[PDB]
């Protein structure tokens, strides 16, 4: 019961993506939805989505802090390619 999905999601300059994410070996998976954030608002990124690509960039077999380093520099429009739990 798997389908790769192409998410995209405006964040705004003055507002954080809001989500939490989690390794499970070399998976990245979202774990918290923050509310008030950029994914809580869109309504596009759900709690135990696997992320695949961000704007293009290979994620699965990064670490969490990686990831979180990555998305701090992306601004604008964020492409997500993932598999919903
Ligand atoms: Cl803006």
């Amino acid at each position: 019961g798997e389908t790769v999905k192409i998410v995209r999601i405006e964040k705004a300059r003055d507002i954080p993506l809001g989500a939490t994410v989690r390794n499970e070996m070399d998976s990245v998976i979202i774990s918290r939805i923050v509310k008030g954030g950029a994914a809580e608002k869109s309504g596009l990124l759900h709690e135990g989505d696997e992320v695949l690509e961000i704007n293009g960039i290979e994620i699965r077999g990064k670490d969490v802090n990686e990831v979180f380093d990555l998305l701090s520099d992306m601004h604008g429009t964020l492409t997500f390619v993932l598999i919903p739990s």
